């Protein structure tokens, strides 16, 4: 009758950001204003794409 293929989970690591030309976390940046300021127009960029990346699909 229904099908049981239905699964919901939730794993994965942390992506990793260019803040001013050096590797960071991309939870540490929202915790810091700050390193946005001190990324490059290029650098912002990666910032904001990767937020979109990650909603690609979230549907409410």
């Amino acid at each position: 009758d229904e099908e049981e293929d239905d699964e919901f989970e939730e794993v994965a690591d942390d992506p990793i950001v260019m803040v001013a030309g050096r590797p960071f976390s991309y939870s540490e940046v929202s915790q810091r204003p700050e390193l946005v300021a001190q990324m490059t127009p290029e650098e912002k960029e990666a910032y904001i794409a990767m937020g979109q990346r990650m909603f690609e699909d979230l549907f409410e």
